[PDB]
């Protein structure tokens, strides 16, 4: 005697020694990235390319 | 015995023990930018080519 068995209910496993059939799918895909970036440029300059006399001592 | 189960309720982990499915979505993209800049350009000139001879002096 394998004890009361339902009828119109869909075969589960119910008791230790049960089989049930596993569908392994699996897909996992976890990504990350990042940046950072500064820059600084400066430039300065000054001529006196003629000079007048009351300047020259300046 | 269970205990009390709902019959038109959906299924919902209730106590401890039960399991839930979770549904890994995570898309999360933040950005930042700023730059400044500053320039100044400048150039001066005056030349006598031909002087009055009651300018010579000056």
């Amino acid at each position: 005697n394998y004890g009361y068995q339902p009828l119109f209910e869909d075969r589960r496993p119910r008791n230790i020694g049960d089989t049930l059939t596993i569908v392994l799918q699996e897909n996992v895909s976890a990504s990350k990235s990042s940046s950072a970036n500064a820059s600084r440029d400066g430039k300065t300059s000054f001529g006196f390319d003629t000079v007048p006399r009351y300047l020259q001592g300046l």
